[PDB]
């Protein structure tokens, strides 16, 4: 999967969570988001001209996905506890993480 | 001013912008936010145990304020053009920057 595919996986599954009815649907979507975040963490932002892995902005790019994965894991803990409404609310807190990286690299 | 004061300056002036009527009110509030962001950039997050300036998470902390200042400057460009509704909307885009740093360090 490429960056576009991983982002649409994140995008579609965030919606699945919002519309979900049980913990299993939420857990399934969060698990898919988690893998897509770690896969996208291997890419580079197309508009960053310096793609060097050790550059500060590439550190920051990968770091943003570690933060996102941490928040996904927080939501998964709630989903695995059966707390559906709570997990859905935690998934909503992802969105500023998405929007922050987008503003900063797009 | 300390970190609490700078954050409440950011907090109060974001509200002033939302309720403003002309470019001058928006510009005045954004200018105050800008100075408070650069002042807060000198502090450290109270819950970060490693306060070393050269550590990655202290780099990230200061970097978040540079991003915020950049967005404030984008909003100021619109305010200085007289585009009040546009400037107010740009100020709204700050909020995920605020919430991102809060989630990550509080
Ligand atoms: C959090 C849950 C999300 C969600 C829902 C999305 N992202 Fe990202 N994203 C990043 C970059 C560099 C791009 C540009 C990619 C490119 O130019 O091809 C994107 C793009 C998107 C899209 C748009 C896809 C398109 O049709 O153009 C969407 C829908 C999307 N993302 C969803 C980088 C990042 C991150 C780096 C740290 C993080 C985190 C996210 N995105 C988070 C999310
Ligand atoms: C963007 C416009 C904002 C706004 C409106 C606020 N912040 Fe921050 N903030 C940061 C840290 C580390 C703290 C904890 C401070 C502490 O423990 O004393 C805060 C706290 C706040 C508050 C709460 C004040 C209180 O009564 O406890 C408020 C209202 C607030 N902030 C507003 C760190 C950062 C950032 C670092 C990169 C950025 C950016 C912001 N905050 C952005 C904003
Ligand atoms: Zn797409
Ligand atoms: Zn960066
Ligand atoms: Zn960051
Ligand atoms: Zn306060
Ligand atoms: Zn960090």
């Amino acid at each position: 999967a490429d960056l576009e595919d991983n982002m649409e996986t994140l995008n579609d599954n965030l919606k699945v969570i919002e519309k979900a009815d049980n913990a299993a649907q939420v857990k399934d979507a969060l698990t898919k988001m988690r893998a897509a975040a770690l896969d996208a963490q291997k890419a580079t932002p197309p508009k960053l001209e310096d793609k060097s892995p050790d550059s500060p902005e590439m550190w920051h790019f990968r770091h943003g996905f570690d933060i996102l994965v941490g928040q996904i894991d927080d939501a998964l803990k709630l989903a695995n506890e059966g707390k559906v409404k709570e997990a859905q609310a935690a998934a909503e807190q992802l969105k500023c993480t998405c929007n922050h990286c987008h503003q900063h690299y797009r």
